[PDB]
This record gives structure tokens, C-alpha cells and sequence, in this order.
């Protein structure tokens, strides 16, 4: 019945409906005019022949690493450089946000309500005749066959940038502070309403949970000490309310920021790491600051692990998959003489794109022994058995696997990858290729030239039909796998928009914030600034053990 | 005790101790070094010498007007001041916010914490030997004292910039909104969540509240119709909360947005104009899409009605109060090649600010009548007697008390005017002359030129002794008035970058919302752009009576 349905408006044009049959574009500050915003202006057509395509900007950022050799050691290019990739991928972005899962339409209180997860393309109207719009069939494909068919892992297949488990886990550690469904709502709802890297994750998201946490000594957090380690506190001990099955001993009920991160040890190993991270912090400040008291002692040392957060994110996290020979750099001064919006809104698409389920392995390697998922879950045990020395040794050597390129979700988390297909349909998303229009990349004209072959491609064309109906989550675990890459194309111009923007968006990069004063000191302010994920393992864990996000 | 507690840093350089006894002063920025961050740089040193005294904009812009006469006919030009207008003002506050009432550092706390009116200043601290600092005797002079000499009304001081009652009543009405104080809390906290104009007090703060309001039909609110005028509804209809005294008459118990309004008709007659103009715009945008829904009408008015209100408080209310022969310009497309944070976290002192009791008359003049404090308070049998039109009429003509020069202050709200006095210490504020200086005044090196005369003067120095323990509340009451002005120079100066900044901040003056699609299409946008606070009432009161918010 809406009009609006065939997603008429071309260029981030607004489509809104003049009648019950009738539509208009709003090509308002697109760089286009005329009825679906597809005519170009003059500065516009120009810059469409000078701006070159993303798999070309992809090729010279990871190409010609003897120039970006020179380049990394001019600090004035290498600033001009960072500075470019900031502005260009930060456009992208709404900011303020606008839509979410219940408003097609800008509403005060589709902005106002942080309980939604924002959207970056509105949700295709409830009394549209297909789920995509007017394209396809009345139904979508069954989520079970896509799933088997060109989804479930057969032989797993390892990430060719040689990514390992310490990377896997701490994407998964760092995005769970906002990435937080509340699934008592919906997939279109959340719990983390700081919207970004505020370390909830070790903190607590309320008030009370983290006085709980604290130990309201030297600002420090409770921890106890077993076999003259430091691990986190018990849910007995603090009263912080954690996810445990019933059969799980209290002793081994660890409380920490976020409840879930009982579920692994691979989690659990960097809530250890960040909880000694902020004690140490905090011995630092009060050797510095004598006459400090615990409450200034932890709000200060909470905002220097946030920066070494966003630090270790961009020059060593981002660094190792965007595959780049360019030396990324966190430095919020870039952004001073730019316009940028200080704030953010986590997208609900950032949290489909983050959906790497092929990343798991069969098994997790710890030492000498081989865990199957079922002896994993729920088993700190492992953890105080090996310890986090065994633990950041074997998950820098244990590979993980290639996202793209189809066919390699382990089995032991079907039902988790369903979900995503079947909550993504909830969600009322738009198709693969109105997404890549949204984020400045040309439709996939065909399902053989998503996928780069043919088996896949010939499956998904018997699903699917048209390519124009193909979903956006399952596209990019079967996507064309950038040369010798994890990702595909369309994984990486949509994700990178959303991170970025988080990154840069916390108020610690804003100018009122970013200065020494705000960190205790220069001392503070040096802890961010030589913060690296190698430095975060030796000042925490025994020994001092090598890491990386790759292996060897 | 704090080695901070003299505020030893200047021009905006943040003070951090560096021991028990010892500070440093971080200097970032503020475009000034030395321990003090008093020595200026060189570009310092010459806009020193080329930026003109605040007395000098406001003399330029409240003179010359047969200058202005041809300025405000040149478009380019007219926005060019206007321009200038919103980013000289805007850079003066902090934003993302930095400070509350419990933290003189920077953290997250302060930062994430909505309930926390920010604050431009931080707080002394309280291990302070005075309550300035170290300025002045351990305790500040009597309030009573300083209320009962230099504030109470002796005779009735009109306002010479010729305010009425409709303004007094606009400026209580509007900024209800984001002044909700929760005083379960305390003075610094706030129940407005949003910190801008949000229309909240029209729509409720809560989704429960709103839906209560909502009729559910053609986007419109709940209301009810006496003696053939539209009113709005009873609590007792739609269950929605209000604060009325147990013997106020069921019939008489109207439920708006905002909680308070029921305490003043002045307050009610405002709710129910807004009330008419939200279900009027209704009625239009349902005429040009006869497609759209009830929540879509429902909200894209809601949108509408925000754009008028920023539209009237710039180009009505400010452009009253200001005196400024400069046709000021509501535009958000001015900001769009600028820097600018589209967002606003409300600051303490801006409600303090906002105290103008002064401002209140002797009695409330409706028609032949004249009601004290006491009939008025609670008395919406008053609104239905007369009705809006005869209150419109009534208001206008009706003359404002002068806010600043001393002594105006109504004796019947002097236990409210004493309270702002003694929450302001209890919220541990800065003295008068620190508040200068953050917003870039000289300070008053006398009580004689803080007053312009000689007798509050000499009340006031026998009480402070010294002119820089001089507090901020009751220095603007007494202040020397600008030349047949409302206000002296502290109370704009510091309001304006408040004010400016709240209007500005607000997303639908961001470049994605600021469209028309946005607004329903060129139909609703032309009733932002064409909204005046005359064709509010002209609209939506019967006879369409002339309206001003200034006597004529
Ligand atoms: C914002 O800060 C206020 C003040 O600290 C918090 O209110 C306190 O909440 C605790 C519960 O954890 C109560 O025991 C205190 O009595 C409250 N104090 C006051 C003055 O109300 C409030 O919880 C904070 N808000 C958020 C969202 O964290
Ligand atoms: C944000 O939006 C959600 C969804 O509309 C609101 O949750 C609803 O709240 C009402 C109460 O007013 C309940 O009756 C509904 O069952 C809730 N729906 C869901 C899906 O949870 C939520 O209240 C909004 N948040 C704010 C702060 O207004
Ligand atoms: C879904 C996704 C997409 C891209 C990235 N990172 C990334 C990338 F892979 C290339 C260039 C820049 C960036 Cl920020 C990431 C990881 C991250 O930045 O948090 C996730
Ligand atoms: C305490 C205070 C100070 C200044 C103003 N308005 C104002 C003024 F009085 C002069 C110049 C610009 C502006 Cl925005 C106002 C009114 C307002 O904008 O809400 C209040
Ligand atoms: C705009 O799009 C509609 C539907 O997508 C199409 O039918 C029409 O031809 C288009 N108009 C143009 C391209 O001018
Ligand atoms: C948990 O891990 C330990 C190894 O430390 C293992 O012995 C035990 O069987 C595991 N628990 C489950 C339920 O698999
Ligand atoms: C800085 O301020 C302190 C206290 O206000 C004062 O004692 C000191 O002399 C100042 N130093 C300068 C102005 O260099
Ligand atoms: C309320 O106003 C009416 C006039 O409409 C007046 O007669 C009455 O006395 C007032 N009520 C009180 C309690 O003063």
C-alpha cells in the first residue's frame, strides 16, 4: 500500500508519501535533483569521476608497502592521512540519528528513546506486499536451508590474515559493551545506553552494580587472589547479579561488569586483564596523587582505560584487519580544525555486521588440550587450571576463521546464526544492495558475482531469485573474500562508518576533554598514549608473555 | 585544605593538584601560559587588542538603528551578523559537558549521568576553608539580611524596555521544560532527561504520560470543550498526575505535560495555546496526508511545534529582551559550514539565571479585576471566567517589574527568592566575579560599580566586605541596569551562550533533520518558518486579539 515501499529515492534522498498512491523525494543537501534524486549537479558529476572506487582506495592503503614505509615516518603526512580516513568514513553517518525499527520516519521520539538500537536505513513499511519492499516473493527463503546451505561449516577454513583467538575473543570482549540486546523488548533494543566505548563491560552499566564492583580503597576494584594470582571478585562476595547455570560452583562465579562474561573464558581472561588494568592504574595516580581519594582515584583511572580502550582499537585491533601498511593513528587532535559530531548512536546494522560467527574454531586450544564448545561454556575452571599466561600463549598461536567466503559457520552455533537471519527479518531490514547503495557501493547485479564463484551462487539464486531480494547478513559470510582477506567488500565500507564513529565520537576525544589534566597528569595522559594490546599483556599477566592479533 | 581552592588558574586553564599543598594549572588551549595561565601568546595578545568590550556589541547593536534599517533588508548581510551572533556566543560553553554539582574534575560519572544539571563553574570543594574558596569569613552574610536590604520590592519598579505579562508568562512556560528540578534529589538535579526543548511540558517527559494525553486519533491530544472553547482535559479523564492543592475542584484539575502548570492560570493559558496549535497543525498535515496515521501525525506535529518554539524565542522573545535593532534570524543552515555540537546538557547556572522574580507584578490584572498571589495561585476558575482571549489582552498590556537595579523583588515569593540565594551555596557555587571571568567580563572591583550607586552599595559591603566573595544570584538583581534596559551586563552576557546553545543544540537544526520531508513537506515547514509568537495566539484564540511581549 505505501507508496514509498520500491525505496524510490536514489542518493540518501527521503522518501515521503503524498497520497495513497503518490510519493515525493526530498533531495535536500544530496548533491542530485529530480523525482528520485538521480539527476546529479554540476559539483556533483565532477566529483563522481574524480572520487575512485572503495576497492581501489582498499588496494593503495594495502598495496605499495614500501611507500607507506616513508609515508608512516612523516609525521605531517602520516597526520593528513588519518585525518582523511576519519572525515570520509565518519559522512556516512547520521549524527544526530534518526531512524530505528519502529520509525520509518524522523520522530522526537524515535531520537529521544535510547533504548533503540539506531538504523541507518529505515525499516521496509509493515503493509508492504514482499519483506524486501515490491521485489521477491511473498516470503523470504527458509532461514534453515540458507543457513545449511551455504552458511554451515563443512572443513573449517582459516583466516588467511592469520587472525587468532586473542583477536577473536577481545572483539568480542569490547563489542559486548554496546552491543547489548535487551531481549525482553527485542533484537531492535538495547541495554548499553552510553552507546559506545564507556567500558560498561567492566564497570557496570548502573550505579549500583559498579559500588558493588568497587572497592572504595585507591579507587580500585574488589578482586581476590588464588594461587597469588588476581582474579575477579565472587557474585557471593559483591552481590552483583551474573548469568551461571545452577551447577556452576560460587567459587567460580566471577562477577564482573557485564553478566554474560561468565559464559566464556576467553572473556572472562579479559575482564582479568582490564580489572588488573584499572588497579594498576590506579597505584599509578595515587603515587603521582598522594592527596587524591579513592572516588577521584577510579573516575580517573576509568577515563585512561577508556582511552587505552580506543587506543589499542585503532593502532593494533583495526590495524591488524583492515590489513593496511598505512600506520594508523588514535589522535583526536586530528578532528580540532574538522567538523565532527561528539557523540554517537550504536546502529542496529553495526551489530548484524558484527555477527562473526565463522570466526570460532572447532575447538579451543589451551595448552596441550583441545576443548569441544560444550566443555568450554560456562567452565572458568579451564581458566584458573591453565591460568592467563597459558591462556594469552595459546590464543595467540590458535588461528581463527575467515568470515567470508562462505560455508564456514561451526555447527555448534546454528541456532545462534539462524537468529541472526530470522531477527534481521524481524527487524524489517532492507536488502543487501540497498545497503551498498547507502554506504556508496554499486548493487551486486548478479548472486555469482557476490559470491566470486559458482556452487554458492547457483544455490542462493535457487533461494533468492533476484539478487536485489538477498539479505544483508547472510551476503556477507558467503561474500567474495577481499584477496587473501577476512572480509568481503561490503563487511568493510559499512562496519568501518560505524566504528570510527564510536571511536572518535567519545567525549574524551571532544578538545574540552582531550588534555592532561583530565588523565591525572601527563603520566595518566602517557598510559593512553603508548597504550598497545602487547603492553596491556605484559603489565598484567605473569611473565610477560608476547601477543598479537595475528600468528606467527 | 585544596591547594585549588583560590581557583588560581585564569582564562579558562583547569587546576589539578600535584600534591597536599602544590597545583599545576593545564594551560591547553586556552591560548595563554604560565603557572597561572596568565601570560598571553602572541596571537593572544593581538585579538586582545582587536575583540571590543561586551558593552560596545551591545551599545553597536542597540544603536544605530537607522543603520540597522538597511542591514536587516540585506539578506547576506542580516545573516552574516547573525552568524557571527551564534558562534561567539556557543563558544563559551562547554560541550560534550564536563562538570556537576558533585565533581570539580572531569569523569564519567558527570559526563553520563543525565540526571545532573552540568555546571559552567565547577564547585568549590568542600574542603574549603570559605565558602568561595579562601576569599571572605568562614560563613557568607545572612541571606534574609541580603534579601530584606537589596531585594525586596519597596515600590513596584516597571520594567523600561516595556515588558508585559505574556512575556513574563512565556519565559515560565518555556523554560519549565528543561528547568524541572527534582528536588527529591536536590537543587542540581534535573527530571528533565532531554536538557533541551523537547516540548515535554506540552507532551509529558514519560511514554506512559504521553499516551494519557493522546486522543489516538488524527495524531491530536486529548482535550475538551467548555462553553465552546477548547480547554485541556482532567485528571480525572486521563488519569495523568498533576500538582493541585486537595481542594481544587475535579473539573478544574486540567492535565498537561508539565506537572506545575495547574499552579498558575498565566502558566495554563499557555499550555492550552500550545494545546489548540498542536491539534491545529494536526488538522494540516491530515489534510495533505489523508495516508498518514495517527502516531505519524502525532509526531511529525510534535517536530513542527518545536520548530515554532525555537523560531518565536528567537525572533519574538530574544529579540525583546536584547533590545537589538539587528532583526535576529532563526536559520539553522547558518551553523552548517561551521563548527557546531548539535547537542546540550542544561547548566545549573542557567536556571539560576532564569530566577527572574523581579519580573512578577504586585497583582495579576485581568480585565477590570486585580487578583493578589493568593486568588491567582491555583485558580484556573479565573482562566474559565474571562477565557483566553480576554487573558491575552489583559497580559499585554500589563507592565513587567525591572529584573536588575535593586529592590524589585515582590515580598509575596521572598521565601522562593531567599531559596535561590541559599541553594545556590548549597550547590557550593563560585563567587560573582569568578562567573565574570569564565564568560569573559572584568571583575567588579567595587560594590559601587557593581550597583551604580551608593546605597545598596554600602548595604552590600558592610554584609560581603569584599566585592570578590560578591555571589552570582544576588548580584544580578541588584546589578546596574544597562541604559533603560531589563538587565545589567552579567545576566545576558552569560545567558545568551546558554540560550543560544539549547536552541541550536537541538537536533532538527542538524543538517539531516533540517528538511522538509522531516516535517511533512513545505506545507509544515512553512509553519516553522513562518511562526511568530502573534500568529500563535492569532491562530489559536478566538477574535485573534494583537499580542507583544511588550506593553503598547
Ligand atoms: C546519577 O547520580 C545520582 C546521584 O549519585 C544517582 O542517585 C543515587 O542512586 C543511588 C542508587 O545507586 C541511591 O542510593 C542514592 O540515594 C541516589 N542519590 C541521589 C542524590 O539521588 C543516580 O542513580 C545516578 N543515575 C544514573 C543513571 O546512574
Ligand atoms: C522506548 O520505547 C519502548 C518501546 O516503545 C518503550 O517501552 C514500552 O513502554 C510501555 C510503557 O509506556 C510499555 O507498555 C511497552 O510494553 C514497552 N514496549 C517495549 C517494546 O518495551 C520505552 O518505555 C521507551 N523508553 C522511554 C525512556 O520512553
Ligand atoms: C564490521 C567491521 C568493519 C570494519 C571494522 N574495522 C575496520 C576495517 F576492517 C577496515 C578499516 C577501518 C576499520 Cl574501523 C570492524 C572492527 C572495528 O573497527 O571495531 C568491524
Ligand atoms: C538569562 C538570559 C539571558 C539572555 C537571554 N536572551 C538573550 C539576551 F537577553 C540578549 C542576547 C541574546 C540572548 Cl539569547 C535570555 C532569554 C533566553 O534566550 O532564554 C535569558
Ligand atoms: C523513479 O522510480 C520509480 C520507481 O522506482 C520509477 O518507476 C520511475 O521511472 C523513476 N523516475 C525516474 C527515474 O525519473
Ligand atoms: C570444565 O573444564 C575442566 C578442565 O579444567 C574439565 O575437567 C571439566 O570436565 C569441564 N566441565 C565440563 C562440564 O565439561
Ligand atoms: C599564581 O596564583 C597564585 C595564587 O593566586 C599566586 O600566589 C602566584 O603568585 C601566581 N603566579 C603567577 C601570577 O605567576
Ligand atoms: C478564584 O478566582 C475566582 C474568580 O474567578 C475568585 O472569585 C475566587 O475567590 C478565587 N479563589 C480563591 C481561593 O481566592
Amino acid at each position: 500500500a505505501n507508496p514509498c515501499c520500491s525505496n524510490p529515492c536514489q542518493n540518501r534522498g527521503e522518501c515521503m508519501s503524498t497520497g495513497f498512491d503518490q510519493y515525493k523525494c526530498d533531495c535536500t543537501r544530496t548533491g542530485f535533483y529530480g523525482e528520485n534524486c538521480t539527476t546529479p549537479e554540476f559539483l556533483t558529476r565532477i566529483k563522481l569521476l574524480l572520487k575512485p572506487t572503495p576497492n581501489t582506495v582498499w588496494y593503495i592503503l594495502t598495496h605499495f608497502k614500501g611507500v607507506w614505509n616513508i609515508v608512516n615516518n612523516i609525521p605531517f603526512l602520516r597526520s593528513l592521512i588519518m585525518k582523511y580516513v576519519l572525515t570520509s568514513r565518519s559522512y556516512l553517518i547520521d549524527s544526530p540519528p534518526t531512524y530505528n525499527v519502529h520509525y520509518g520516519y524522523k520522530s522526537w521520539e524515535a531520537f529521544s528513546n535510547l533504548s533503540y538500537y539506531t538504523r541507518a536505513l529505515p525499516p521496509v513499511a509493515d503493509d508492504c506486499p514482499t519483506p524486501m519492499g515490491v521485489k521477491g516473493n511473498k516470503e523470504l527463503p527458509d532461514s534453515k536451508e540458507v543457513l545449511e546451505k551455504v552458511l554451515l561449516r563443512r572443513e573449517f577454513i582459516p583466516d588467511p590474515q592469520g587472525s587468532n583467538m586473542m583477536f577473536a575473543f577481545f572483539a568480542q570482549h569490547f563489542t559486548h559493551q554496546f552491543f547489548k540486546t535487551d531481549h525482553k523488548r527485542g533484537p531492535g533494543f538495547t541495554r548499553g545506553l552510553g552507546h559506545g566505548v564507556d567500558l560498561n563491560h567492566i564497570y557496570g552499566e548502573t550505579l549500583d552494580r559498579q559500588h558493588k564492583l568497587r572497592l572504595f580503597k585507591d579507587g580500585k576494584l574488589k578482586y581476590q587472589v588464588i594461587g597469588g594470582e588476581v582474579y575477579p571478585p565472587t557474585v557471593k562476595d559483591t552481590q552483583v547479579e551474573m548469568i551461571y547455570p545452577p551447577h556452576i560452583p560460587e567459587n567460580l562465579q566471577f562477577a564482573v561488569g557485564q553478566e554474560v562474561f561468565g559464559l566464556v573464558p576467553g572473556l572472562m581472561m579479559y575482564a582479568t586483564i582490564w580489572l588488573r588494568e584499572h588497579n594498576r592504574v590506579c597505584d599509578i595516580l595515587k603515587q603521582e596523587h598522594p592527596e587524591w581519594g579513592d572516588e577521584q582515584l577510579f573516575q580517573t583511572s576509568r577515563l585512561i582505560l577508556i582511552g587505552e580502550t580506543i587506543k589499542i582499537v585503532i593502532e593494533d585491533y583495526v590495524q591488524h584487519l583492515s590489513g593496511y601498511h598505512f600506520k594508523l593513528k588514535f589522535d583526536p587532535e586530528l578532528l580540532f580544525n574538522q567538523q565532527f559530531q561528539y557523540q554517537n548512536r550504536i546502529a542496529s546494522e553495526f551489530n548484524t555486521l558484527y555477527h562473526w560467527h565463522p570466526l570460532l574454531p572447532d575447538t579451543f586450544n589451551i595448552e596441550d588440550q583441545e576443548y569441544s564448545f560444550k566443555q568450554f561454556l560456562y567452565n572458568n575452571s579451564i581458566l584458573l587450571e591453565h591460568g592467563l599466561t597459558q591462556f594469552v600463549e595459546s590464543f595467540t598461536r590458535q588461528i581463527a576463521g575467515r568470515v567470508a567466503g562462505g560455508r564456514n559457520v561451526p555447527i555448534a552455533v546454528q541456532a545462534v546464526a539462524k537468529a541472526s537471519i530470522d531477527q534481521s527479518r524481524e527487524m524489517k531490514y532492507q536488502s543487501l544492495n540497498e545497503y551498498r547503495k547507502r554506504f556508496s557501493l554499486k548493487p551486486y547485479t548478479s548472486f555469482e558475482e557476490l559470491t566470486g564463484e559458482k556452487e554458492m551462487a547457483a544455490e542462493l539464486k535457487a533461494l533468492y531469485s533476484d539478487i536485489d531480494v538477498m539479505e544483508l547478513y547472510p551476503a556477507l559470510l558467503v561474500e567474495k573474500p577481499r584477496p587473501d582477506a577476512i572480509f568481503g567488500e561490503t563487511m568493510v565500507e559499512l562496519g568501518a562508518p560505524f566504528s570510527l564513529k564510536g571511536l572518535m565520537g567519545n567525549p574524551i576525544c571532544s578538545p574540552q576533554y582531550w588534555k592532561p589534566s583530565t588523565f591525572g597528569g601527563e603520566v595518566g595522559f602517557k598510559i593512553i598514549n603508548t597504550a598497545s594490546i602487547q603492553s596491556l599483556i605484559c603489565n598484567n599477566v605473569k611473565g610477560c608473555p608476547f601477543t598479537s592479533f595475528n600468528v606467527q
